[PDB]
């Protein structure tokens, strides 16, 4: 019961291995989440998993 779809509207670059990187257009879903401070994704990318700046992703 969580088959959504995300995407991503901007290009970050993961500074350190804390969280991940995607561009704009990037398609990723919400695997989960802890509460307040950015969330969790895997870049369908390159397959990539880390945490994601929930002010740059949103739903669509």
């Amino acid at each position: 019961t969580a088959g959504k779809i995300f995407r991503a509207m901007y290009d970050y670059m993961a500074a350190d291995a804390d969280e991940v990187s995607f561009k704009d257009g990037d398609a990723i879903i919400n695997v989960q989440a802890i509460d307040e401070g950015w969330m969790y994704g895997t870049v369908q990318r390159t397959g990539r998993t880390g945490m994601l700046p929930a002010n740059y992703v949103e739903a669509i």
